[PDB]
């Protein structure tokens, strides 16, 4: 007798298991059980995982219902699993998106400069450096301060959040209810603090007073702060991490990479195509019966993006694991989602990693791991999948 086939598959974030693929083959629906106990629809072909995540009747709002059948515990209160949706119904959705481009002036030479300081920190420092702790999350971190309008050093708290924040946990978390109610706090503070004029939270303070949003709550302004600042920093961060892993082991497109820089955004959107940062599907709650394959979902059941599933179809990516720079499709993959819930920070999370990875490029260009690729440690029950050390040499 087996059991119900478990998800996550693996917290390894170098590899796809070769498990995908037969399963894309043979089920490309299939039936699940998550961490909860609960069962779930797991979609791994790129069709299915589009069609999921362009009929709204998958929810995502309504995956946070009592009673649901759940892929992990609540780390937020339930009204902020609709946050999108509640920023939008504030009026606040374009002031939101246009804070959060990359194209405010002087943003694009700040993280060059931040990346060029903490990579001269690193030589200066001496080999082996870690490129997650002391490169990747801190470029990150200190991105989102810049984006929100706060102090860089209130970066590193508002950071440490975010190793329970992210948890993908059977059972609810009692320090992630404290950190987000000190995070809200600090963000309340924000809004009230008048030397806060810039970014977000200075675009946020003023739209705050003005009598257009006099009846949008001080609630909903705080959560935008911390949301934002913690899904930018853990998403880029993550993403960052493992694709200069993905980097580091194809000298031959390291070195291309560092000649040509300007193939570095094909590049990117490469390593967004094969990137393995998000550890679990995507949820949504059928609120209807819904033909998806050979399956009819039934209202009430959960169902899983997997969006390795998607990128990884040869269907749709001809040579699916390999880096092509000459793809016709490029930035067809499902990196940022797909539909109602496409991530509004993929242009940030763009040029994070452009900038990140040519500057990296250009000051350790003989980059290589400093240890066998084996010994990385993958952080498990994570909403991402992330090495927690990246020791490498150059
Ligand atoms: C500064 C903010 C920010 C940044 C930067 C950002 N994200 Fe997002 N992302 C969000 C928010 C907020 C949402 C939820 C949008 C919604 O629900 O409509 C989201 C949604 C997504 C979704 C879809 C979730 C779903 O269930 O449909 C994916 C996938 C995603 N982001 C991936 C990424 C990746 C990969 C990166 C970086 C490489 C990144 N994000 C960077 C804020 C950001
Ligand atoms: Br938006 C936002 C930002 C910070 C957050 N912290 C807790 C939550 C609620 C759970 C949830 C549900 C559906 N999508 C997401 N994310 C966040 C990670 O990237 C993918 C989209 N998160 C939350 C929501
Ligand atoms: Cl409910
Ligand atoms: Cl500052």
């Amino acid at each position: 007798a087996t059991v119900l086939l478990e998800v996550p598959f693996s917290a390894r974030g170098d590899r796809i298991p070769d498990a995908v693929a037969e399963l894309r083959t043979r089920e490309p629906i299939r039936k699940v059980r998550t961490i909860t106990g609960a069962e779930a629809w797991l979609v791994s072909s790129y069709a299915l995982c589009t069609q999921v995540l362009e009929d709204r009747r998958f929810s995502m709002k309504e995956t946070a219902a009592a009673g649901a059948p759940r892929l992990n515990a609540l780390t937020v209160p339930p009204e902020v699993v609709n946050n999108m949706g509640n920023i939008a119904d504030a009026g606040l959705r374009k002031a939101v998106m246009k804070a959060i481009t990359p194209k405010a002036p002087g943003l694009e030479q700040f993280l060059r400069d931040t990346a060029n300081s903490l990579l001269d920190n690193l030589i200066t420092e001496g080999a082996p450096a870690d490129l997650r702790n002391d490169f990747a999350d801190p470029l990150a971190t200190a991105l989102h301060c810049k984006v929100l309008g706060i102090p860089q050093e209130d970066g590193p708290k508002l950071f440490r959040s975010l190793s329970i924040a992210f948890m993908s946990s059977a059972d609810p978390i009692p320090a992630a209810k404290i950190n987000w109610d000190r995070d809200i706090e600090y963000m309340a503070g924000i809004l009230e603090n008048p030397n806060i004029t810039t970014g977000l939270m200075g675009e946020l303070s003023r739209l705050r007073k003005d009598p257009a949003y006099s009846h949008v709550s001080d609630e909903l302004f705080a959560t935008i702060g911390v949301t934002f600042f913690g899904a930018g920093v853990i998403s880029t961060g993550s993403f960052l991490t493992t694709a200069l892993i993905s980097l580091i082991q194809r000298p031959q497109l390291r070195n291309l990479l560092h000649e040509k820089p300007e193939l570095i955004p094909a590049g990117v959107e490469e390593l967004l195509r094969i990137n393995l940062s998000f550890a679990d599907g995507l949820p949504r709650l059928a609120t209807a019966d819904i033909q998806v394959g050979d399956v009819l979902v039934r209202k009430g059941e959960l169902v899983l993006v997997l969006l390795e599933g998607a990128n990884f179809d040869p269907e749709h990516f001809p040579n699916p694991g390999s880096i092509e720079l000459d793809r016709p499709n490029p930035t067809s993959h499902l990196a940022f989602g797909r539909g109602q819930h496409f991530c509004p920070g993929s242009a940030l999370g763009r040029r994070h990693a452009q900038i990140g990875i040519e500057a990296l490029l250009k000051k350790m260009p003989g980059v290589d791991l400093a240890v066998p690729i084996d010994q990385l440690v993958w952080r498990t029950r994570f909403q991402r999948r992330i090495p927690e050390r990246l020791p490498v040499l150059w």
